[PDB]
């Protein structure tokens, strides 16, 4: 039954760590994709007047 709590320990060792660290990455991806949009807009916005 320890071995059972252990299979659960993996689930309780938190596969959600995926989701937690992922959330931190979802944030960096907005910083990144915001910037990607801005890389194309930084080019577009700086010219021509």
């Amino acid at each position: 039954q320890q071995m059972k709590k252990l299979e659960e320990e993996s689930r309780k060792a938190i596969q959600i760590a995926e989701n937690s660290r992922k959330a931190d990455l979802d944030f960096i991806d907005q910083e990144l994709q915001k910037k990607r949009a801005n890389d194309n807009k930084f080019i577009a916005s700086k010219m021509e007047e």
